[PDB]
């Protein structure tokens, strides 16, 4: 699902073919939105969801705004206030949420628990690494990095610095950088590729990637508008 600059790639589970109405589409698995109204479809999904409760994430829906708006439910509306700007939520009914503050929350879908520690981060509930020190809750105090946009967990969890690096936590070998996720085989060292980091697409700039399998069958969506399809 690709908002229209609602695409597909021969593919039945995000929105029917052609369905001009976006900022982000939601086919994690109906493929949700939020307009500058949540339009979604139904091609392959549920059928129908129409405009009910921006960034979506899975409901084994939560919203996802521009103020703190913690809003997240069913269909049921529940605007789970955070009392500044309700950033980056992950599903852990427990959905935890990170705000602009390394700190963070969890919020139980009502708050599991809340740490405060300091003055996009992985999942492995309370095993949760923290970013913007590297410190790591139930913390672990990690200054290597100079800041912290992304930490991942073991597949030695690595953690990407802004002007590069994604080090090793529990040697900083190097090849902002491009992001990392988890694989049963670390995706080379944590880094989505530096081809085979050792334990080029068009352009550059990347912004969050998943993968199938180990090193093949990249997941697509690469860069803007523009991605390999290859492996």
């Amino acid at each position: 699902s690709g908002s229209n600059s609602r695409e597909i790639a021969w593919v039945h589970s995000a929105d029917e073919i052609s369905v001009m109405t976006c900022l982000e589409p939601n086919v994690y698995l109906m493929d949700m939105t939020r307009e500058r109204l949540l339009a979604v479809d139904s091609k392959e999904r549920i059928h129908l969801i129409k405009p009910a409760i921006s960034t979506i994430t899975p409901t084994h829906c939560k919203i996802n705004a521009i103020s703190a708006f913690n809003d997240e439910q069913i269909f049921v509306d529940g605007v789970i206030i955070d009392v500044h700007d309700t950033a980056l939520p992950q599903q852990f009914e427990p959905i935890d949420y990170l705000k602009q503050v390394s700190p963070n929350i969890l919020v139980a879908s009502a708050q599991k628990t809340v740490i405060f520690q300091l003055e996009l981060q992985p999942n492995d509930l309370m095993m949760d690494v923290s970013t913007k020190s590297l410190q790591e809750g139930q913390d672990h105090g990690v200054c290597h990095l100079d800041a912290n946009p992304s930490a991942f967990v073991k597949p030695e969890e690595y953690i990407v610095g802004f002007d590069l690096k994604n080090s090793l936590l529990f040697i900083d070998v190097f090849r902002i950088c491009e992001e990392e996720i988890a694989q049963k085989a670390k995706i080379s060292y944590l880094v989505a590729d530096g081809t085979m980091l050792a334990m080029f697409a068009v352009e550059n700039r990347k912004v969050q990637l998943i993968y199938s399998i180990e090193e093949v069958h990249e997941h697509c969506i690469r860069q803007l508008l523009f991605s390999p399809c290859k492996l």
